[PDB]
């Protein structure tokens, strides 16, 4: 289990309106979270597929 499966989701610095997969440890599920196209921090996957074999 990489650390970065930790990671409280970050929406970054960016300007973009997106979406994207992080792990939430707490409530042990890959969630959804607004992406703004840059920053935040590795807990930040495209697919839930790759979030659930990566953390769950």
């Amino acid at each position: 289990r990489p650390s970065l499966c930790d990671l409280p989701a970050d929406s970054g610095s960016g300007t973009k309106a997106e979406k994207r997969i992080y792990y939430n440890s707490a409530r042990k599920q890959c969630l959804r979270f607004d992406y703004t196209g840059q920053g935040g921090n590795e807990n930040n996957f495209r697919r839930t597929y790759d979030c659930q074999r990566t953390c769950l």
